């Protein structure tokens, strides 16, 4: 069952995500969502844009989503993330992780996400209301 892994300017859909990664064998599904928090570093965020070269994202989120399927048997794992502009509350990252069992759910989607905010190169540019803006290659 082919690989989930999107990026895309709209607003991510975590009924792809955990539809996905159904199955009649999965009994338990972990969704991480993460969102744009209206306050970073002490600083009121106005906006944020995502770029990034979509193959060199996309191959190193394969590496991600190959280690965490190894976890365990049956673990299957999807991941969403947006590009562009987005505002407070919308969805930057969506990740699923589905499994026989709930603990390797767990397990998948916890590793998952700390693995993509470690290493994946999208790049993040942060803008607060009182000017200040922050710039990194990582999410």
């Amino acid at each position: 069952s082919d690989v989930y892994c999107r990026l895309t300017d709209e607003p991510l859909s975590v009924d792809e995500v955990l539809n996905a990664i159904s199955g009649p064998s999965q009994g338990g599904a972990v969704i991480f969502v993460g969102t744009v928090r209206n306050n970073n570093n002490g600083h009121e965020v106005t906006k944020l844009y995502y770029e990034a070269y979509p193959a060199m994202v996309h191959r190193t989120l394969m590496d991600i989503i190959e280690e965490c399927e190894r976890q365990a048997d049956g673990v299957r794992v999807a991941v969403a993330h947006r590009t562009g502009e987005l505002r407070i509350g919308d969805a930057a990252v969506v990740i699923g992780a589905s499994a026989p069992h709930r603990a390797a759910a767990f397990d998948a989607a916890r590793m998952c996400i700390e693995r993509l905010k470690q290493d994946v190169p999208i790049w993040k540019k942060e803008f607060a209301l009182d000017g200040v803006e922050w710039v990194a290659n990582r999410p």
